[PDB]
Formats: structure tokens, sequence, C-alpha cells
């Protein structure tokens, strides 16, 4: 089970959903095509299970890291820097978008997105309560921030990590200064 | 037209079935050609696709050339460029092929280098906006290169990762973004 999950995740990250075949998982995970079945049934269910684990791991990791930022302003900076460095969830976004632009309401996938946006919602709601900013539509600002940061993460993979952190911090500064 | 008919047919098939499901045997049979000849003009399925994107990219640039004339200030041009990126990607028939292609070859240094040259033309559009804006006194931005990359990546994140099917709400979110972003530059 655990060899199929690890190799699957890696191939999905490296090649996306379509280019990863159950045969290719079978060959590199030392297990039968019927071994993948029963444990996972289908390629889709294996991927969705990988996403469940990834988003739980990401959410665990953020629970621990957010104590390090005292203000919600600092938490926005921190969360966005961590999205670039984390091994969890963010590395799969290209596989996730592809899977999303193919699959049949499994879409009920939207509770995976709402979780990923909810970190910003807490940040922005709590910042509202602690007088750090005034935001009337937190739901909208949360979605905008999350998807914007996701674009900065996902579309700058080619680059040096220090420069990516520098671009991201400038984004965070512009964005927060724009809530003024 | 060996090369041009393969381009047209490949485009149709990429629209119809996406990048991954479309094979070179299909492209060549419907073009009345051969895989040896496809290999000759484009070497790979990957490079054939990249050539289509370059022709399409050129069409997008000429559209923006004539559409930006209706936005008086560079501030208005920023809002418009972002809304156009969104609405165009929403109906664009090659969009799914582009996503499939990108999500497969984004970590391949060979292809991913050529993807960057395409992407940089988008960032250049933003650079012109922000530079012209500096000159016109609409804002004062020190690193126009950084800000242009940030805008381009941020706008396309909003377009790609947003799941709201309602195009009205998507447009509203993008215009809010443009407002926040520009307000942050002051
Ligand atoms: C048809 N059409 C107008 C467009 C089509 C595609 C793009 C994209 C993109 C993403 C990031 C970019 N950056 C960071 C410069 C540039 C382009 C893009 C979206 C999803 C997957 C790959 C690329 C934009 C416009």
């Amino acid at each position: 089970k655990d060899k199929i999950l690890g190799v699957a995740k890696e191939l999905f990250i490296k090649n996306g959903y379509n280019a990863t075949t159950t045969g290719e998982i079978v060959k590199l995970s030392e297990s039968s095509k019927g071994n993948l079945y029963y444990h996972f049934k289908t390629k889709e269910n294996l991927f969705l299970e990988i996403l469940n684990i990834e988003e739980s791991k990401w959410q665990e990791q953020w629970k621990k890291e957010q104590i390090k930022a005292k203000t919600n302003r600092e938490k926005f900076y921190l969360y966005n820097e961590l999205s670039l460095t984390t091994q969890y969830y963010y590395p799969l976004q290209n596989a996730i978008i592809e899977f999303y632009t193919e699959y049949t309401n499994i879409n009920e996938m939207n509770k995976l997105e709402n979780k990923y946006i909810d970190a910003y919602h807490v940040i922005f709601k709590e910042g509202n309560l602690n007088g750090e900013w005034s935001i009337n539509d937190v739901n909208a600002v949360s979605k905008i921030a999350a998807n914007a940061v996701n674009g900065i993460v996902t579309f700058t993979h080619e680059q040096n990590i220090n420069e990516r952190i520098k671009l991201m911090n400038k984004f965070s500064q512009i964005f927060l200064n724009g809530l003024s």
C-alpha cells in the first residue's frame, strides 16, 4: 500500500495525472495490477487519497508553523513563504488542476479547495478582529490571495528558491498594502 | 501544405481531444502525411505543440495591440489585460491542451525552457503597462521586472486555480484583485 502511495505521488508530481499509468506505478512499486486494485480500486481513488493525505499533512504543518508569526500580517507573509518550500500539497497543483479539468460530481475535491482557502480566511478574519486591517468580503479576499499565491508558487518552479521567496514577499507586501 | 496542414490538423485534434490523447499517427493520417515527415519538421509532438502556441501567442498579442487602445490610462489597461486573460482562457479551445502539456513538461528543462520564452511575452505586456504608468505618473514602481512577473503569475493563478463556474463571480474576483494589487503599489 505505502510503496504505491509514495511512488504514485512522485510520478504525479513529476509527470502529472495523465502521464502516470497504473502500469508505471506497478513496475516501480514492486506490486501487481491487482495489488493496486482492492487497496485503491482505481487510479482516481489512489490520487484522491494522495490529495487527502497531502492536505492533512499541509494543514498539520501549518498548525505548527503559524505560532512563529505573532500578528496575522506576519502569518500571511509566513504562509506564503512556506507554500514555496513545503513538500506538501503545493507540489501536486499541476496534477490537481489536470485531474480537476477532467473529472462527475468526486467533485463534492471542493472540500479540498475550501480547506486550502480556509487558512487565509482565518488569517483575514482574525486580522479584522485584531484591527490589522478592514476587510468586508473576507471570503473573496481569501480566494483571491490563495489562488494568486498558488500561481506564484506553481508558475515559478524553474527559479532559485531565494529569488522565489523574494518575489513572494514583495507580493505579500503589495497585497497587504492594497487592503489599506 | 506538409508543415502548415500538419499544424492546422494538429491544432484541431488538440482542441478536440487535448494534448495527451492526441497521437502523432492521428495527426499524420488526417494530414495525409507520415510520422517520418512529422519527425522531420517538428521532431516531437511536444515541439509541434509549442509551434502552435507560438502562432497563437502572436494572435493574442495582435488582439491586445488593438484592444488596449480602448483603455486610456495604464491603470485601466491593467484591469483590462487581467479581465481579458481570464475571459479568453475561459472559452479558449486549446486551454485544456495547454494545461495538459504544461502539467506534464513543466519540470522538463528541454521543453520548459521554450515554455518560458512564451510566458515572457505575457510578462512583457505587464512591463509595458507598468513602465508607461511610471512615465505617466500613475504610480512609482522601482523594480518593474519583479512587479511584472508577480502580476503575471498572480493573475494566472487566479485564472487557473479558481473553481467558480460562474463567469460573473470570476470577473468580480479578478477586478477586486486588480484593485488590491494597484492600491498596494501606492
Ligand atoms: C490563451 N491565453 C490567453 C492564455 C493561456 C495560458 C496562459 C498561462 C500562463 C501562466 C503563467 C504565465 N506567466 C507566469 C507569465 C503566463 C501564462 C497558463 C495557464 C495554465 C497552464 C499553463 C499556462 C495564459 C494565457
